[PDB]
């Protein structure tokens, strides 16, 4: 999607990838959403800059514990996250 109901769902999910709790079962919505969302490759794009933009931009934030989201809720995705891995240019 381009980078904006994609914002919008990471906010719940921001709560864990920062350092807390859960996420909260929204934050799963989320997932399932974004792994959906995130398919044709101006999604991967797309997203990818979403990303570049906002958590790097909060550099205050913990990705190595985002990690643990999808094996949890049970979901997984095209690739994890692009602050300590790769922008995934599909
Ligand atoms: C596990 C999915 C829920 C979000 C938690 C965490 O991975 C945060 C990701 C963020 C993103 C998306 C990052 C990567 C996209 C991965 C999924 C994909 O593109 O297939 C932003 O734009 C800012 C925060």
């Amino acid at each position: 999607i381009d980078c904006g109901h994609v914002d919008s769902l990471v906010r719940p999910c921001l709560s864990y990838v920062q350092g807390g709790p859960g996420p909260s079962g929204q934050c799963c919505d989320g997932v399932k959403n974004l792994h959906n969302q995130a398919r044709s490759q101006s999604d991967r794009q797309s997203a990818c800059n979403c990303l570049k933009g906002i958590a790097r931009g909060i550099h205050n934030l913990n990705e190595d514990n985002a990690r643990s989201i999808p094996p949890k809720c049970g979901v997984n995705l095209p690739y994890t996250i692009s602050l300590n891995i790769d922008c995934s240019r599909v």
